[PDB]
C-alpha cells in the first residue's frame, strides 16, 4: 500500500517545488530574477569545471542528478563541495535538467519568432541590435537569467584549449535546452539550426548584447 505522488505531496512529504515550475514562480518564491540554484551550478562549474574535458557536452550519472534534483525540490541545503556531488557532469546535468524541465523554456515560445527574424538579418551587427532589443524586451527573469548563464559560458569558450568546446558546441548542447524550438509547427531540421545559431550568437557576441 504505498502512497501515490498526490498523496505525498499532500501529505507534505514530496514537496516538488522547483523543478518543473515556471522560472517567474521559482524567482518569485526567492524574491530573485535568477534562481539560486543556477547559481549555485555555475559557482561549482566556475570552480572545479572550466578546464573539464567536455564540460556541458558530457552526461552525469543520471540517478546522482536524480537525487541531486530531488534534495533540491525537498528545498533541503545544497553544498556542491559534498563528495556526492564530485563528478561536475552530475552539476551540468542538474542545471540542464532544471531549464529542460521549466513549463516554458527560458526563451519565451511569444519571443521565438522574433529571435529567428534576429538571426536572419543580413548582416551580423544588425543581428546584435536586433537580439538585444528583444533581450530588453524580456521579463526579468528570463533576461537576467540568460545573462548569468551566456556570462559563464564565455569563459567555458575561453578555456576551449583545456575543456574542449566550442561557441558551436555549447550551441548545440544550450539551443534544445534553452529555446526548445524543434517541435514548434514548422520544418525541425530548419528550427534546430535557428536556435543553435541563437544560441551562438547570444554566446559569441555576450557583451555587445548583455554589456
Amino acid at each position: 500500500m504505498r502512497p501515490s505522488l498526490k498523496t505525498l505531496q499532500e501529505k507534505g512529504l514530496i514537496k516538488d517545488q522547483i523543478f518543473g515550475s515556471h522560472l517567474h514562480k521559482v524567482c518569485e518564491r526567492e524574491n530573485s530574477t535568477v534562481p539560486w540554484f543556477v547559481k549555485q551550478c555555475i559557482e561549482a562549474v566556475e570552480k572545479r569545471g572550466l578546464d573539464v574535458d567536455g564540460i556541458y557536452r558530457v552526461s552525469g550519472n543520471l540517478a546522482t542528478i536524480q537525487k541531486l534534483r530531488f534534495i533540491v525540490n525537498q528545498e533541503e541545503k545544497l553544498n556542491l563541495d559534498d563528495s556526492q556531488w564530485e563528478d561536475i557532469h552530475v552539476v551540468t546535468g542538474a542545471l540542464k535538467m532544471f531549464f529542460r524541465e521549466l513549463p516554458e523554456p527560458l526563451f519565451p515560445y511569444s519571443f521565438f519568432e522574433q529571435f529567428v527574424e534576429a538571426i536572419k538579418k543580413q548582416d551580423n551587427n544588425t543581428r546584435i541590435e536586433a537580439v538585444k532589443s528583444l533581450v530588453q524586451k524580456l521579463p526579468p527573469p528570463n533576461r537576467d537569467t540568460m545573462k548569468v548563464l551566456f556570462g559563464h559560458l564565455t569563459k567555458i569558450v575561453a578555456k576551449a584549449s583545456k575543456n574542449l568546446m566550442s561557441t558551436q558546441s555549447l550551441g548545440i548542447v544550450f539551443g534544445p535546452t534553452l529555446l526548445r524550438a524543434e517541435n514548434e509547427t514548422g520544418n525541425m531540421a530548419i528550427h534546430m539550426v535557428y536556435q543553435n545559431q541563437i544560441a551562438e550568437l547570444m554566446l559569441s557576441e555576450y557583451s555587445k548584447i548583455f554589456g
